[PDB]
């Protein structure tokens, strides 16, 4: 399990969403974020490695404008994901 | 050291935290987030390994409700800790 | 590659990042964050191995009061960084 989170224009959420859920990606975080000081958006997702490349592709073609400023995508390990409502773990 | 990030229903935060302060606990950070878009609060602290499963059983007895939206747990490995005032590391 | 999470108080953050461009350091993302609940600003990098604790160092010295409370660094890895602008990887 890898944790991807992408720094994109605020204005991409709509798209960047429509496309993670066209690819099942259920569980998604989304927090405010200043960086470069312009405002964007940082998006937090947790999916199987097999699923890695897939969604980044997506994120790539859903979040590019083709202008500086883009933004970026960070994969990086995640060892457990615990649901709260049962304690149900995977490692 | 493992970093747990939770990302709760907010009005959990008292509870989440009184529990956290019972296992001794000490650092947490505590942000705003929008998941599912609802409003929800994303936890971070980082302890030691032996500590990990603690901390989670409490996290989850204390911020479960029993519906859909309870909100999640990643644990991820932290390789290094400096506290900024001496340098520690 | 490792990402570089440092908890600062607020009112240190243009120390920290004039520190941080001294050192060629490009980007870097701010967020506000509440710990202790106090006001706190977290600031993540993503870095070179190797410039890890040349990075550390100088958040230290930009970010230090020699007070309870200066905040905390914590260094994890990153397995993978794209460009989206590109889809550059490394």
């Amino acid at each position: 399990m890898k944790k991807i989170e992408a720094i994109i224009r605020p204005f991409k959420l709509d798209e960047v969403k429509i496309a993670l859920v066209n690819a099942g990606i259920v569980g998604m975080t989304v927090s405010e974020v200043r960086g470069f000081f312009l405002q964007k958006l940082k998006l937090e997702i947790v999916v199987e490695d097999a699923q890695v490349d897939t969604v980044i592709d997506k994120i790539v073609a859903a979040a590019r404008t083709g202008e500086i400023g883009d933004g970026k995508i960070f994969v990086s390990p995640v060892d457990q994901t615990i649901r709260i409502r049962t304690g149900e773990k995977n490692a």
